[PDB]
């Protein structure tokens, strides 16, 4: 298995990694219908998303994507500092692959 | 794919934002039997409730209304201030659809 | 729907309201057979219970019964002050229906 | 139902109530196959565990057995102190059944 | 069952115990799709994963991988202090089977 967050990233296409070094800006959640999302945003201006839910997805990731939602909001709440992230860039906003904390 | 919660709100009918910017005043949870809800109060007085889940709600909003309910939970004890609220207007008390919050 | 705890409170027979108004105590949990349940104490000498999920509860109430003995357990930790508590008043010790709480 | 652990601790038999008055001091946790299990230590060299799920347990013990981990976890790492153990002693080490902690 | 880490660990062949002493210095995780996993480093120059569910994981593991990477996200978030840990050598990074942490 890959060891980092870039070698894991570079497995995927349409991937990019984004090197924040900052702890969330804002944080939304939403539980409408078809938009069952969470969105974050950095000062440095980027928007990230954790996508709906879909087809694209494999049984594998039901999860964990549940899991990378709960991981955002408590580094939200904690101001917890993000290294990277991993993101599909062929969505907008750029949807989270993967994300590195460190320190 | 939208970026922020007032564009996402705006996809909806029956819906408005309410810039709260502020902390919750009051929590209140109930496990009593067809009352499985979450009611929000603040300091200007509003009123805000999870919906107890029903044939309104389709099954991929089953996980994301637990997960905003656990939200408003840690939101509230952590005293972490709200930003915006889309709410669906066609309800009393008032029910949340979505939720930011910025540092 | 109800827009305080006092009004969902008085939909249910055999259910009183005790203004708490304090920390809890104490908290007990087991995960004994057929003693599935949480107990909170506090220093007024009151006691109540989250009780076993038996045949008298709904389906809709299953997860209800979880978040309420999750939250009991993170207000305990967090001292944090409960304001009131919806009892049934047909257990010993009462059984929870609702808690509120407020800052 | 019972009123304090000691109460639901002595509806069983092979049990008794080890009285703690203190922080968890180790924390092990096993995700390895037939060993998926807790251990706790205290300073007093006493060492207690929460059974790998089994035969043994009843099917309402499944989730409550899930949650007597949390509450171990979480206690560990916020340094609260635990007030009694209810364990059963026909296990090596001590099998908890039920904690209370207090203040 | 087994009273330690350490008898736990000798259990199962192609595993060692690694004894870290130190907090995790970097927490990734992802959600792409069959890299479904956590890995930590330590200042050490450590690596170590929670390897993606797949056929050698039996039922009894699924829940246990799930709360492994619960414990590693909040054991990073509040620099817990990691004693051991049990990991098995015949995979890259090594693979977490079990965990302690000592205060
Ligand atoms: O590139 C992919 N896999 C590469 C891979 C597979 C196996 C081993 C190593 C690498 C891959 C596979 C399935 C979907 C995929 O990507 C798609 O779905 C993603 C969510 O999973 C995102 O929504 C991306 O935007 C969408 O393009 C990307
Ligand atoms: O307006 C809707 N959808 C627009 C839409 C469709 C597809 C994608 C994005 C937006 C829509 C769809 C189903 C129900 C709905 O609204 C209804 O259900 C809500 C809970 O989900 C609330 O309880 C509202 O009170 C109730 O009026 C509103
Ligand atoms: O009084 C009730 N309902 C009124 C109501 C029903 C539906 C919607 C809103 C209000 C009602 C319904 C079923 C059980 C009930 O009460 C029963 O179950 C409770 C746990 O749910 C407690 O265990 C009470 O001790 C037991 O009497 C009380
Ligand atoms: O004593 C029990 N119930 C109380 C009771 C039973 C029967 C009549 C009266 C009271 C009881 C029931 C099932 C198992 C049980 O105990 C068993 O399983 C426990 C976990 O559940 C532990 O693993 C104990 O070590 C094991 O002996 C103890
Ligand atoms: O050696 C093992 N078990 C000994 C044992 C059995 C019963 C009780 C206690 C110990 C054992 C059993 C099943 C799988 C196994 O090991 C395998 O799966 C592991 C994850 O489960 C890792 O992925 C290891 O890398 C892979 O070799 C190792």
């Amino acid at each position: 298995a890959p060891q980092t967050i870039t070698e894991l990233c570079s497995e995927y296409r349409n991937t990019q990694i984004y090197t924040i070094n900052d702890k969330i800006l804002s944080y939304t959640e939403s539980m409408a219908g078809k938009r069952e999302m969470v969105i974050i945003t950095f000062k440095s201006g980027e928007t990230f998303q954790v996508e709906v839910p879909g087809s694209q997805h494999i049984d594998s990731q039901k999860k964990a994507i549940e899991r990378m939602k709960d991981t955002l909001r408590i580094t939200y709440l904690t101001e917890t500092k993000i290294d990277k992230l991993c993101v599909w860039n062929n969505k907008t906003p750029n949807s989270i692959a993967a994300i590195s904390m460190k320190n």
